[PDB]
């Protein structure tokens, strides 16, 4: 079961905004969005990418743990935090491409490949640079995908080790409080048009989880917040956070 | 209720190939894919797309009735049927090209797009050059979207006459005989990667109707009889045709 349920549309409106929030009841094996036909619409995935590519870099060994230091490489970036040294948590965190573009480099095209179809991740597709594909090559994946990946990544199905889920699931650690917690990753894909935002990830609640995927249009940087706002609205409606 | 049902891949791997196969038992109300993931991913329609195009003609009367001539423009082409004078039937059987882009140009843009948004067809968007959009524009369809456009159509119950659905179901008309009818349009897609055949249509029985939809990968036009033959071999699995 899909259910459409249009008074989301109002969470955009108020924003002057479009897009799509798609939710899966992990216990009743339902699902809920505002627009099914944007939720089936496949995207280049940007960073949310970083997800599949920590995991390939860990079952590997191009990653050791996720305490091993990937050194500055002395290249001035216009975005402040990548001109520094990092690990696996913070280079997540701050969404640092140079260092995910030397594991791609390291991983190579056939074994990136072979994973990727393992995974059954969007459309499988590399074409493009073995180090940009995921920002402006042949890559797609839909908001309903991205769940179906992520709920394989929480039941340790995914054909890589145990010990390479429980570290990507401890990368994505966002929010924690007494009442829930979340784990999930950050997307701007600005390269080919469309311009969109991504959020995916889950809610940990006591007694369930509820798996999550939205997506916007972003023509600037200036409503990259509303990523998190609207689909923080969205919860708070279904009572599935305060 | 969707199940997912693997040992049809059996009928892929026999010929090598890679493909899904959507059913829709009306009765019950229930699906059946081999691959869910597949059923729900958006392709171009290629030649599926003169179901919608032979309704639009009809109900703006370019095309009168079924009898109407559209003579040969005399030149030449690749496929020695196209070479002569059709009507609709038998340009719908032998997929004449040529005489659906003359129906669109004289449909125009505007009303192709209003018609597509009234139908809830595909992704609706029409981008490109009107006489080919379907070969190399931007309209995208899924194997569960036809499954929708179907029934409508077989219940009389899309924004157009009664009369524009009756004919092109008479159209469709594929097979007969004392076990089954089907009503169906073959597909190939070639100007856009990946390159895919589909069979769309639905198999009446005494009492019941199956809707199906199936894409597989086509490499070579070698393989075109396995849209068929494969579609066939599930529908004997399942006891739905001697
Ligand atoms: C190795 C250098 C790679 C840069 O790779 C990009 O394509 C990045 N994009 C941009 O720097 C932007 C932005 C913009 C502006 C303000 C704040 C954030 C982004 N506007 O246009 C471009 C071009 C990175 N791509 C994103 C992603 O991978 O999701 C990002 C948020 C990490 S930012
Ligand atoms: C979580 C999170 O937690 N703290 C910050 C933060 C706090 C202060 C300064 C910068 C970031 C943060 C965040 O925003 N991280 C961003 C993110 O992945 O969503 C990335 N980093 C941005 C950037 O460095 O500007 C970016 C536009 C490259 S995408």
């Amino acid at each position: 079961e899909w259910q459409e349920n249009k008074s989301w549309n109002a969470h955009f409106t108020e924003h002057k905004s479009q897009g799509v929030v798609v939710l899966w009841n992990e216990n009743k094996q339902q699902g809920f969005t505002n627009n099914l036909k944007r939720a089936n619409q496949a995207f280049l995935p940007a960073s949310t990418f970083k997800i599949p590519n920590s995991l390939i870099a860990l079952d590997l060994g191009v990653v050791k743990d996720e305490h091993q230091v990937f050194k500055w490489d002395g290249q001035t970036r216009d975005i402040a935090t990548w001109n520094r040294d990092h690990n696996l948590i913070t280079a997540m965190k701050y969404s640092v491409v140079p260092v995910y573009q030397e594991f791609a480099r390291q991983i190579g095209e056939a074994r990136m490949s072979k994973m990727l179809h393992a995974f059954d991740y969007g459309n499988e597709d590399i074409s493009g640079n073995v180090d940009s594909f995921w920002l402006d090559g042949g890559i797609r994946i839909s908001a309903t995908e991205q769940i179906s990946f992520l709920r394989k990544l929480y039941h340790n199905k995914l054909h890589v080790s145990e010990r390479s889920q429980r570290i990507v699931k401890q990368a994505m650690l966002t929010e924690a409080n007494g009442d829930y917690i979340i784990r999930a990753k950050t997307g701007y894909s600005t390269r080919i048009e469309p311009k969109i935002g991504w959020w995916v990830g889950w809610v940990e609640l006591d007694d369930n989880v509820w798996f999550f995927a939205m997506n916007m249009d972003m023509p600037t940087s200036d409503g990259l917040g509303l990523r998190q706002a609207i689909t923080k609205e969205v919860l708070k409606q279904e009572k599935i956070i305060p």
